[PDB]
DNA sequence: CGCAGCGCGCA
């Protein structure tokens, strides 16, 4: 079984990135009717979690020092993500940011989309069978993040 | 039952994320052993799958034609991926690119990797409570295959 | 403290 689980890592890095690649295409006119951009979708829906700083951000996908604040310097500027203490500098290393009621209702009509979709792809099956893959991928979770907190 | 469903998307969402950063915060090895910005990694991801072309690399993400451009001919002017006809000037139709033998060598280190995490997270399990899972991923991944499809 | 606004069809 030491070839077996490559395979289970090969297809979730398969099956995942189907989730990806649609997302996006699926999703492409509300990031034209929003005029944003998906590298910015993906930044909007990390704070669609809970609120986070820019230093907390860079750390998660790449360790761009203000190459992804240029990205959320667009992102302030279009309203959607708004301000920590609306005091004035030109601090950027302070503040915190989250989501304006304007990147909180794009959120709003994003987990609409998705949840039509997928409420689809799924309207078939036994939940006493689908909380038996919640869980197990809870698990592999949680796991996943009492070691995405050590090494 | 017409909410239930939503939690679990925003769950898949949040979970990838996490994978996402594993991966990330852990292939950050191999990744600068081989000189390689983060998101790069992410392009080879699918070449490994099968053959491919710029415009199809561009597919699975959003229009980035002449954006995801620099990305593949920083891993051309850059190690690794072959090109199809050594020689070719800018037309990409005519370009159809693939892997070079690192292009697997990286593919092969990186996996081997982020495997050895995935056997060791998971090992409580009979291949039995972890193969209905697969399956039920299996196939909600086929209908978004297919509904990969229309558009 | 490494770039952003462009190859909608081209035999």
């Amino acid at each position: 079984m030491v070839r077996r689980i490559e395979d289970h890592i090969s297809f979730l890095e398969k099956f995942i990135n189907d989730v990806n690649t649609l997302t996006a295409k699926l999703l492409k006119d509300l990031q034209t009717e929003y005029g944003i951009s998906a590298e910015q979708s993906h930044v909007l829906n990390m704070l669609s979690i809970e609120a986070l700083t820019v230093g907390q951000i860079t750390e998660k996908q790449g360790v761009n020092k203000a190459a992804v604040s240029r990205r959320v310097k667009k992102l302030l500027n279009a309203e959607l993500v708004k301000l920590e203490k609306p005091d004035s500098n030109t601090d950027q290393r302070l503040k915190i940011i989250k989501l304006s009621n304007k990147g909180k209702k794009y959120i709003k009509e994003r987990k609409a989309i998705m949840s039509h979709i997928a409420s689809d792809m799924t309207s078939d099956f036994d939940s006493k069978e689908i909380e038996k893959v919640r869980q197990v991928l809870e698990i592999i979770d949680y796991r996943i993040q009492s070691y995405t907190s050590k090494l």
